[PDB]
Parts: C-alpha cells; sequence; structure tokens
C-alpha cells in the first residue's frame, strides 16, 4: 500500500512488474466515416502491440508515478510557499516513486512552475526568492521516465475562482486535441480543432473581458526515447502543416491559453538546458567545460536538466562552463517563455501512445 505522504516506489506497489494501463480509446473515424474498431481485434495489430509490450509497460510505470506525484502536489500546493520549496517537495516525491537510478529511471525534465504571463520553462535557480501568491496562475509541468520512456504531463493551479473559465477553456481544448489525435490524422486538423474549442470561450477577469487565445508559437509534440521533442509538431492554432501522425508514435498533447497576445518570447533568467540530440562526440580540453559535459553525459544524457540539479550534484562555479557548452552548440538553453506583462496563461497536457490496437492516454488514470 502507498504511504501518506507517498514514499513507496511504484515498482514495489506492483510486485508482478505489470503497471496499470491509462485510458484506452478507439481511434477517430475517417473523413469518409469508416470506424477504426477493427484494430482492437486484428491478430496482426495485436502481435505488433505485443512486440512493444515492455515499452508500453515502462511508460505505464512512469505514468503511475506521475499520477501519484500530482495528486500529492494538489493536496499541499498553497500560496506562501517559495517556488524552490514547491519544486523540491515535488521532486523529492518523484525521485522516490520513480525509484531514481541514473539514466535507467528518473526525472525526465525539470519541474516547470511557470507563473502568470510566463507559460513555460520557468523553474527557480538557487537564490530565487519568488513566493506563490493567491492571485497567481501556476503551470506545474514535470516528467518521469523509465528507460527513457517519457511521461510529459502538466496542469494549472489557481486559488482565485476568477480564472475558472480560463482553465476550463484550456482543459476543453486539450481534451479536444486528445480526442482528435490518431494514426493518419493531419497535424494541422488537430490544431484547427484545438483552436476552435479554445476560442469559443470568453472570460472576465477584474472587469476586463477576453476571448481565450491559443499560444500560437507553443505546441504539442512527438516523444522519442530520451528525446522530449522528437521532431513532429502538434499545432494549437490553424495555419499549420498538413503532416500526419503515425503508428507506434508517442505524443505529448498540450495546449496553452492566454489573455495576452497568444505569442511567447524568451524572457527572464534561464534555468532549463538540454544537450542537442544531433551533436555527436566533441573532444573538450578546457577542464571546467570538459568536467561539466561529463557530469551532463553521466546524469542526464539527452534529457533536459536545470541549474538546481547541477547544484544538487555538488557542482559549483559552472556557469561559464555551461555558457561554453551552449556557445559550442553541444547544449541548448531553454529560457522562460512569456506572453505580455499583465497577461494570464494556462496549460493542460497528457502523453498518448498511438498503439497499433488503440490510442492510450497513458498519463490519464
Ligand atoms: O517551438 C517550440 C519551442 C518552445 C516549445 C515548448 C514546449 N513545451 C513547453 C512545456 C513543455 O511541455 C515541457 O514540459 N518542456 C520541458 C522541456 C525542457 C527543456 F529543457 C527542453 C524542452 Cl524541448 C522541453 C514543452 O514541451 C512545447 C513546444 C514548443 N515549441
Ligand atoms: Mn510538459
Ligand atoms: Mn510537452
Amino acid at each position: 500500500v502507498q504511504t501518506d505522504p507517498p514514499s513507496v516506489p511504484i515498482c514495489d506497489l506492483y510486485p508482478n512488474g505489470v503497471f496499470p494501463k491509462g485510458q484506452e480509446c478507439e481511434y477517430p473515424p475517417t473523413q469518409d466515416g469508416r470506424t477504426a474498431a477493427w484494430r482492437t481485434t486484428s491478430e496482426e495489430k495485436k502481435a505488433l502491440d505485443q512486440a512493444s509490450e515492455e515499452i508500453w509497460n515502462d511508460f505505464r510505470e512512469a505514468a503511475e508515478a506521475h499520477r501519484q506525484v500530482r495528486k500529492y502536489v494538489m493536496s499541499w500546493i498553497k500560496p506562501g510557499m517559495t517556488m524552490i520549496e514547491i519544486c523540491e517537495k515535488l521532486e523529492d516525491c518523484s525521485r522516490k516513486l520513480i525509484k531514481e537510478n541514473g539514466l535507467n529511471a528518473g526525472l525526465a525534465f525539470p519541474t516547470g512552475c511557470s507563473l502568470n504571463n510566463c507559460a513555460a520553462h520557468y523553474t527557480p535557480n538557487a537564490g530565487d526568492t519568488t513566493v506563490l501568491q493567491y492571485d497567481d496562475i501556476c503551470k506545474i509541468d514535470f516528467g518521469t521516465h523509465i528507460s527513457g520512456r517519457i511521461i510529459d504531463c502538466a496542469f494549472t493551479v489557481t486559488f482565485n475562482p476568477k480564472y475558472d473559465t480560463l482553465l476550463k477553456a484550456v482543459k476543453d481544448a486539450t481534451n479536444t486535441g486528445i480526442k482528435c489525435a490518431g494514426i493518419d490524422v493531419r497535424l494541422c486538423d488537430v490544431g484547427e480543432a484545438i483552436q476552435e474549442v479554445m476560442e469559443s470561450y470568453e472570460v472576465e477577469i477584474d472587469g476586463k473581458t477576453y476571448q481565450v487565445k491559443p499560444i500560437r508559437n507553443l505546441n504539442g509534440h512527438s516523444i522519442g526515447q530520451y528525446r522530449i521533442h522528437a521532431g513532429k509538431t502538434v499545432p494549437i492554432v490553424k495555419g499549420g502543416e498538413a503532416t500526419r501522425m503515425e503508428e507506434g508514435e508517442v505524443y505529448a498533447i498540450e495546449t496553452f491559453g492566454s489573455t495576452g497576445k497568444g505569442v511567447v518570447h524568451d524572457d527572464m533568467e534561464c534555468s532549463h538546458y538540454m544537450k542537442n540530440f544531433d551533436v555527436g562526440h566533441v573532444p573538450i580540453r578546457l577542464p571546467r567545460t570538459k568536467h561539466l559535459l561529463n557530469v551532463i553525459n553521466e546524469n542526464f544524457g539527452t534529457l533536459a536538466f536545470c541549474r538546481r540539479w547541477l547544484d544538487r550534484l555538488g557542482e559549483s562555479k559552472y556557469l561559464m562552463a555551461l555558457k561554453n557548452l551552449c556557445d559550442l552548440g553541444i547544449v541548448d538553453p531553454y529560457p522562460p517563455l512569456c506572453d505580455i506583462k499583465g497577461s494570464y496563461t494556462a496549460q493542460f497536457e497528457h502523453t498518448i501512445l498511438l498503439r497499433p490496437t488503440c490510442k492510450e492516454v497513458v498519463s490519464r488514470g
């Protein structure tokens, strides 16, 4: 049985090594109208699904850890806490439930806790005194993995009911994206459907009215092994690419709603970094730079990391070494992504498996 607060690894809760499936859906019908039900009973589709069973089992173990962490977070996240306090309490729980073991199991990327106008990629660095406020809109976005099978799942936290319709708009747009997704579906069609649903909402916040805008330069994405962004884009506005989703792919279906411009730009101090997946072996003689790259290669590989995690590993005076890795193109910085000052942004996200037999919303219980 899981403790209160959670501390027992998901691995210990399932002695047989079989982790719970997420929500399973039949794929959407074709434009002509023929159903995709045939996939469930097809012997060919079953064998193929069975061929990838260990992979789905890893995503499910990571998803069960993600669900237990987020239910724990919802129970205590309150204004007055520092953003550092929130991230450390969440990560401590995630490390325990995932049974962190180097590159074999762990945290897939830093805990985003972006506030208000900032939509993504904010996590505090050491010394950040930011405190969560009653009127804040906080996007908790964190990831877990087993053998690099990543669960990318996020939700928005508020305390003031004035944002309730804004959150409902974004939740409905995310559920629309999940519903529209499937093998052979055009990525632009998903984007147009998401936008249609999000833009049907009007909200009133402190006497000002807004039509909920999707953040046009943010999007959902394909997921690869140890690769958070695998190359395919799931837009959240019309005008996108008519490229299609394929069998066996994994996607993060995420949407962002804004009362601002519906466009984000890099802002604030950078906390998130990640090795460029396409960069091969680069010999480094510069000793501090060489050491930091070895620390990154050992602890994170191609998974995203943050400055707090380098501090936790006992690294110090590494900022110039980190800038060098960025200048060399080995590491890429991912600074906070913000809409205009005074705007409010919300996000909801789930991970889906485009299995040969069905569509599994693996991060949804
Ligand atoms: O064109 C773009 C550029 C910005 C962008 C951002 C995103 N977001 C926003 C939050 C997100 O869900 C997440 O959890 N990110 C963790 C993460 C940490 C890193 F250090 C590096 C990377 Cl790649 C990802 C995600 O994927 C999604 C699409 C786009 N499209
Ligand atoms: Mn995310
Ligand atoms: Mn994502």
